[PDB]
């Protein structure tokens, strides 16, 4: 009889140790997960990780889709890591995108892939979390990922009661799904996330991932009016909660590198605290990458940006 609430409480602040585990190969994305990040982490002030994770590529394509050993291995190593400093741990389903382009045929799949995983981790402690799927988008709709995630949350309760399940929004998972989410009844321990990464265009400038974005280098965040647009989306996302009765988790939120420093950092201030004031748990996107708040050669954090997320 867990209390989601408690277990969000649990979960707290964290950080994202993202271009990592969910690139095609572990390290393509220029960052591997190195046992010693979790003394960083936990020394600074962190509650948990999330850990992005590409099982789709280290799975068999063919019944019973297995995950290939060695991958599973490797994700064992770093969930350990995590938990032994005392990290509260969050895992996922990162980039399956044939499920979003195709999710009845791939349906069966990425229900097996659930069992696997809730199999294994059946047992670890109360402080690791399910994350059903990341941010499904296309063919995967809202109205589809409703009926979906209760198909995951029904295999993996059958095997699993004790840990707490972290279930997204549809629409690449920001807010402007988030009217259409239901999650049932019936499951009593979940926590809904939400990727907060608003005014897109600040956050996401010059991304070479997202077509067009060099149009909005340059932009900056700081008004009054920018902070009340982002005040009206919290209460909006609030509102929201207390009407369903759902602990909120803000799983990523960050600006990239190319955004100029005094804007990231007042922007990435000013979420933390409207987060906070609503109580929400949250994990800042990301640890030493693109949107990264710590240089791992240099061995130093930006001491502003650590401040806004921790202070």
């Amino acid at each position: 009889g867990v209390d989601p609430f408690e277990r969000n409480k649990i979960l707290g602040r964290g950080i994202n140790i993202g271009n990592a585990l969910e690139a095609p190969n572990e390290g393509d994305w220029g960052v591997v997960i190195k046992d010693e990040f979790f003394d960083i982490i936990k020394e600074a002030g962190f509650s948990h990780v999330r850990i992005p994770i590409r099982w789709s590529t280290h799975a068999y394509a063919f019944p019973p889709y297995k995950i290939m050993d060695r991958f599973f291995k490797r994700v064992d190593e770093v969930i350990n890591g995590a938990l032994k400093r005392g990290l509260a741990v969050v895992i996922n389903i990162h980039h399956y995108e044939e499920l979003m382009n195709d999710p009845e045929e791939h349906k069966e799949r990425f229900l097996a892939l659930w069992k696997q995983i809730a199999d294994r981790y059946k047992d670890y402690p109360e402080t690791l979390f399910f994350e059903i799927l990341n941010e499904p988008h296309g063919n995967l709709t809202p109205e589809k990922w409703n009926e979906l995630l209760e198909e995951a949350l029904k295999v993996i309760r059958s095997i699993d009661k004790k840990h707490t399940i972290i279930i997204g929004t549809a629409e690449w998972g920001g807010i402007s799904a988030l009217e259409k989410l239901s999650v049932p009844k019936w499951e009593k321990n979940s926590i809904v996330t939400i990727h907060y990464y608003n005014p897109f265009e600040f956050t996401h400038q010059g991304a070479e991932w997202v077509e067009g974005s060099e149009k909005w280098l340059g932009r900056k965040w700081g008004s009054p009016d920018d902070q009340k647009h982002l005040i009206e989306e919290f209460n909006f996302i609030e509102e929201w909660s207390k009407k369903n009765k759902r602990p909120i988790y803000i799983g990523e939120f960050g600006a990239y590198r190319k955004a100029d420093l005094e804007s990231r950092i007042k922007w990435t201030s000013f979420v933390v605290r409207e987060m906070e004031k609503r109580r929400w748990s949250w994990a800042y996107w990301e640890f030493c990458s693109g949107f990264g708040v710590y240089d791992t050669l240099r061995k130093t954090w930006n001491k502003d940006l650590l401040e806004a997320l921790i202070g």
